[PDB]
């Protein structure tokens, strides 16, 4: 049981000491002399100068140690983009195919470019192809400016920045930037921000010139059997020589009390004594620049997930569970502390809606996070298999080999190290214990986002709230007693969207099936019945692991269904859109689309029939009918509603009356009751399928 960073470092040294075992004969041709660097910006060119640095990397200024001759950056800043807050809880990683090398749509496995990498300080490196950049020295000073300013940003933005304890976290983030800078220099970096590829294109042009500048012996050595230059080899070395200098400009801003720590294969403690992340100590305390990018990134992803999850949960606790301050709420937004409870009062607006707002958000993050953990898990397998399979060579092989030689042969053994990370391990509560080998619990929706205990809670002076049993029994029950038209139960099954199915798949398979329209559908068999003055719904097929609550109110259920309907309606309108396009364009694949929609459409039509069947078992007062409940919900949720529906405003004020059914509520003297938004939305969507069905027919 060791940390993933400690292990990846231990493997890294074995690679580093292998590089320095051999004494480079051409070392002096690749070692850069800072003082010797030549830079020319727009003003420098205007005024007719060539700026040089002094000895100190710590006295480097972007206004003079840059080649930036562009219009956009007149300030000549190394950080010029969305490089504002990388440690933000809402800062996103990138896992798609377009902006990553090796990540391709087809293969489900993908590496995740952390926010910190996405916004590195290399805008000055986009300027490397020019008449003044032709030496090992020039290049170093460019890497040196980048390292300084990037190292600055990390220190003046870090969460541990003001921390009372040890500032170890700052060094760790620098080590991450250092390694990423290295992979950039080397040509090894996988992030492709734009097809322009200016750092990499320029970085090529520099090394081509460095190569010609070399001696015949050195040129012959850094060459390919065909005579061509082994630019790859040239570049990995240039990094090994210069890396000490790159670590100085980086740690140039690091605080006195920040020290890079790491443990040995045995368990020996390695620390940077002098301080400032080992700034005045020479040789770097890190070997992370000798760890493949993917692993560094995965270890970063895990460590940031664990960190932000603590922030996210705390924001959820703030709106849903602060018993010390008489706070207790449902994820369906109801104050459980209340004497007279809003959760069984169907027409009543919701008290505590900030809780529901927090839960929806938290859930959406945890599922974004889950998708990333799935993608990376698959790539770790793709990479750990690749080493045994391929006979030929690539730079990473040697590392992945060693990893398999340690117990970390498979994903499960490695995910154990991810659990042991500084942030992931730090939990004195087994409620929020992180086990990446238990994706179910670790990617679960918070326990604070559960429905109110049906009877409510009564808070105490002691700083906690207690679950009351059969609370306020028959108190003001005389009023709703006459409003009970049917006390029999009503059973129906509902097709809830469970998108956590693409990932987790082996664990879910049994309970969640993928539909045509969704990569996950959860069939919930409900029994709704009026007991006392509260209509409770029981989940027949209840599974704690996958379903949140066993018992809910009918009001809670309706709104869940209504949330789900809109979502599904949106998805449907989306999948049917190319076929619906007015132009009489024949498409074969369109037939299977409309059939899919009809599959979901019909299910819901059948679903709602049963839900109205339960609604009508109670009287809420004339005009306080389901058509009005549907409007009330759609009004109070105008954001979501506008994203799903085409013209809500015309629908909201649409008066269509239908046959008055068996529905006890219909007390209208032979008059026909008005169609609800749900029924009109379905019956409208239907006509759209009927059109498509006959617009792609043989
Ligand atoms: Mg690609
Ligand atoms: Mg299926």
């Amino acid at each position: 049981h060791k940390s993933a960073r400690n292990v990846l470092e231990n493997i890294g040294i074995k690679i580093y000491n292998q590089e320095i075992k051999k004494k480079n004969p051409y070392e002096q041709q690749l070692k850069g002399t800072l003082s010797r660097a030549q830079f020319v910006d727009a003003l420098s060119s205007r005024y007719g100068y060539v700026r040089n640095s002094d000895g100190n990397s710590c006295n480097l200024d972007h206004l003079f140690h840059t080649n930036i001759k562009t219009g956009y950056n007149e300030g000549r800043k190394p950080c010029y983009g969305r490089e504002q807050n990388r440690f933000d809880e809402n800062a996103e990683a990138y896992c798609n195919s377009d902006k990553i090398r090796g990540n391709e749509n087809n293969a489900n496995g993908a590496a995740c470019a952390p926010p910190r990498r996405r916004h590195i300080c290399d805008q000055n490196l986009e300027f490397l192809d020019n008449k003044n950049t032709n030496t090992a020295h020039d290049l170093l000073g460019n890497v040196l400016v980048t390292a300084k300013y990037e190292g600055n940003y990390i220190v003046n933005d870090h969460p541990d920045k003001n921390s009372n304890g040890n500032k170890a976290g700052i060094c760790t983030s620098l080590a991450r930037s250092f390694a990423d800078i290295g992979d950039i220099v080397r040509g090894r970096d996988m992030f492709l921000p734009n097809k322009d590829d200016k750092v990499q294109k320029g970085l090529q042009v520099v090394f081509k010139k460095i190569y010609k500048s070399l001696t015949p012996e050195a040129r012959k050595h850094y060459a390919h059997g065909d005579g061509s230059g082994n630019y790859a080899k040239l570049r990995e070395d240039w990094w090994t020589i210069n890396r000490e200098q790159i670590w100085k400009a980086l740690t140039c801003s690091a605080p006195y009390y920040a020290d890079y720590f790491r443990k040995g294969s045995d368990g020996t403690l390695h620390f940077s004594s002098h301080g400032k992340c080992g700034h005045n100590e020479g040789a770097p305390p890190t070997y992370l620049d000798y760890v493949p990018q993917f692993l560094r990134w995965f270890e970063e992803w895990s460590e940031e997930f664990c960190r932000i999850k603590k922030i996210k949960i705390d924001k959820v606790k703030k709106e849903c569970r602060d018993e010390q301050n008489k706070k207790y709420c449902s994820g369906d937004g109801h104050d459980c502390t209340q004497t007279n409870l809003a959760h069984n009062q169907i027409f009543v607006d919701l008290d505590c809606p900030r809780c529901q707002d927090q839960c929806i958000k938290y859930n959406e993050w945890i599922v974004k996070k889950l998708e990333e953990f799935y993608k990376q898990n698959l790539k770790y397998s793709m990479e750990i298999q690749k080493w045994k399979k391929t006979k030929n060579n690539y730079y990473d092989k040697e590392f992945y080999e060693n990893l398999d030689k340690k117990s970390y042969s498979t994903i499960d053994k490695f995910l154990n190290l991810l659990n042991n990370g500084k942030h992931c391990h730090d939990n004195k509560d087994e409620k929020n214990k992180i086990d990446f080998n238990k994706p179910i619990k670790t990617f679960s929706i918070s326990e604070y986002c559960k429905t109110c205990p049906l009877y409510g809670v009564t808070c105490t002076n002691r700083g906690i709230c207690i679950h009351n049993s059969n609370n306020k029994n028959k108190g003001e029950n005389d009023l709703n007693k006459i409003n009970i038209k049917d006390k029999s139960p009503t059973t129906f099954d509902v097709d809830m969207i469970y998108l956590r199915r693409q990932y987790m798949k082996n664990e879910l398979k049994s309970f969640v099936e993928s539909t045509c329209l969704f990569k996950g559908m959860r069939n919930q068999e409900w029994t709704c019945q009026i007991l006392k003055n509260l209509d409770v719904c029981k989940l027949n097929n209840f599974n704690k692991v996958i379903d949140i609550d066993k018992h809910i109110t009918f009001k809670v259920l309706l709104e869940r269904w209504l949330k789900d309907f809109l979502e599904g309606y949106k998805k449907s309108k989306r999948k049917i859109n190319p076929c619906t396009k007015d132009k009489n364009s024949c498409i074969k694949l369109c037939i299977n689309k409309c059939t899919c929609v009809e599959e979901w459409l019909n299910k819901k039509e059948k679903e709602w029939g049963q839900i109205k069947k339960h609604f009508n078992k109670q009287f809420h007062g004339e005009g306080y009918d389901i058509a009005f409940k549907v409007k009330s919900y759609f009004e109070d949720n105008e954001a979501d509603v506008r994203k799903s529906i085409d013209n809500f405003h015309v629908l909201k004020n649409k008066e269509e009356y239908e046959i008055c059914n068996v529905d006890d509520n219909c007390r209208s003297q032979n008059n026909k009751k008005k169609k609800d938004i749900v029924t009109i939305l379905l019956k409208e969507l239907k006509d759209k399928i009927v059109s498509c069905k006959n617009q792609h027919k043989a």
